[PDB]
RNA sequence: GGGCUUCAACGCCC
């Protein structure tokens, strides 16, 4: 099953994007800013503290990456930061599963804008030029999730489908904020469940609709 | 939704036992032992790594908590450590988001033996005695989830349950080892893909299996 | 330089 990159605009897939997401660095030696341990910090430059939730994203990434949609060679995911650095992960990519440790190497990929293993030049991380339509399958329906939008069945909306179409899922991955991060490229909104979900948890639920569709095990 | 407790021997549910949970105490004020604070003394301390991965239990607990089947009122979570020591988690309790929280709740239920509502006298987290057949429903099929055994659609096995049968999945909430944790109280192992899985994507995926098969959206 | 790891990079150890 060759490893899915954005080189490839015709394979069906599901691709995840992990939107508005909190990767920030800053110096004091640069971390990545969060809201644990830089209250202070994020005081002094007039941010919103409660904005920097870098660990939102470590989740979604392991949720995604750990799945069997992921193991099938049938995801993509990217990640577009708050502050609109777009990101293409590898599929093959063993995140770290701490978070320091998923911190650090966001540091680095940010400041040299991929991640590569010492005796390969496939990239593991990159930092890819928006806008992610740019990217995608060509044939592509792309949704926001939001708790705003009409409730479906993912298993029966990917059934709805082309034969030949992907589905794009932007997810915000943040706490709390509007679902007009995306609206310049989705062609729908729509909501998961009743309940309102976490980011990891809308993740993991279309995913999991997605591997039923697909027959994937 | 009614809050489901041992107590209730008869409605029909779901419960997650998360097993082999690495969940021990260090002093110097106690602190959860891990890898990121401790990784550089753990054999310095005479203890091992697989002692060191209580974020494997903080992430089912988020994945498991957050989850649609819990928010309608149809799920229940119980936890053993690796020393077996047993523990009941009520379904209406916040699990702190970030690990530092999460390490200090845990201690002070280590310690205490329960943590009590801010509200009143009733526990939503308490250490129970073995074994965790003496708290399921009368009536409960137990499977251990397993990359070892057959692999099964979850929603046809759910449905296949009597309308008075609840259903126990016990999942390794370790790194690694032998998914034999369970060889006690089960009734049979099955696996939920041909793929190796995290347990919080374990998790995830019966969740959703048994929210589609109880029309739970 | 060498190691460790549900964590090539990261984070650590020697
Ligand atoms: N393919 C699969 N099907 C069902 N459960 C799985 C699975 N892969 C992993 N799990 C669950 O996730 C847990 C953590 S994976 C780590 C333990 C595993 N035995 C290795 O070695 C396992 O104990 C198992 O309960
Ligand atoms: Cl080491
Ligand atoms: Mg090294």
């Amino acid at each position: 099953p060759p490893v899915l990159t954005s080189k490839d605009k015709i394979t069906k897939r599901m691709i995840v994007v992990l939107a508005m997401a909190s990767l920030e660095t800053h110096k004091i030696k640069y971390v990545l800013l969060n809201c644990d341990d830089h209250q202070g910090l994020l005081k002094k430059m007039g941010r919103d503290i409660s904005e920097a939730r870098p660990d939102i994203t470590h989740q979604c990434l392991l949720t995604l990456l750990d799945s069997p949609i992921n193991k099938a060679g049938k995801l993509q995911v990217y990640i577009q930061t708050s502050r609109g650095i777009l990101i293409e992960v590898n599929p093959t990519v063993r995140i770290p599963r701490t978070f320091k440790r998923f911190s650090g190497l966001m540091v680095q990929l940010l400041h040299k804008l991929s991640i590569r293993s010492v005796n390969s030049e496939e990239k593991l991380l990159k930092v890819i030029k928006n806008p992610i339509t740019d990217h995608l399958p060509t044939k592509c329906r792309k949704v926001t999730l939001s708790f705003d939008a009409p409730v479906i069945r993912v298993q029966d909306y990917i059934e709805k489908l082309d034969d030949d179409e992907s589905i794009c899922v932007f997810v915000g991955a943040m706490a709390r904020g509007k679902d007009n991060f995306a609206d310049e490229y989705v062609d729908e909104k729509v909501g998961l469940s009743n309940y309102p979900l976490s980011a990891s948890v809308a993740c993991s639920k279309f995913c999991h609709g997605a591997e039923d569709a697909w027959n994937i095990l």
